[PDB]
């Protein structure tokens, strides 16, 4: 897909990629075959990260593991916002008691659950906007 929001992670350096059996981790290239995720609103904070073209939702799972789910489904329901100067934070929406974050082990895969929090640079996400979307 013509490539939207580059969401470089703040640890080591990896832009986000989302693979087609579901699975998320770190790749070193925008111009890696699978970075394509979007952002679908459910509302004025609230987002579900979809993979644009091959579909997957970016998914926190019962631990706190990242995945890609089927469906938009509340593991997949983070609150955005920015933090550091325009960098974005996406806090799962159902682990909203301890308030985990989708932030990458440095060298370059998920990681999981329940310390992903402010503290690390890994929670913080600076998107390169490439298209308009």
């Amino acid at each position: 897909y013509k490539k939207p929001k580059l969401l470089y992670c703040s640890n080591g350096g990896h832009f986000l990629r989302i693979l087609p059996d579901g699975t998320v981790d770190g790749t070193r290239d925008r111009s890696d075959q699978h970075i394509q995720l979007q952002l679908s609103a459910e509302s004025v904070g609230e987002v579900y990260i979809k993979s644009t073209e091959t579909g997957q939702y970016l998914a926190m799972d019962t631990d706190g593991l990242l995945y890609g789910s089927q469906t938009p489904n509340e593991e997949c329901l983070f609150l955005e916002r920015l933090e550091e100067n325009h960098y974005n934070t996406y806090i799962s929406k159902k682990h909203a008691e301890k308030n985990w974050f989708v932030g990458l082990k440095k060298n370059g895969s998920c990681k999981r659950g329940p310390r992903t929090h402010y503290g690390q640079k890994a929670i913080l996400f600076l998107p390169l906007p490439v298209s308009s979307d």
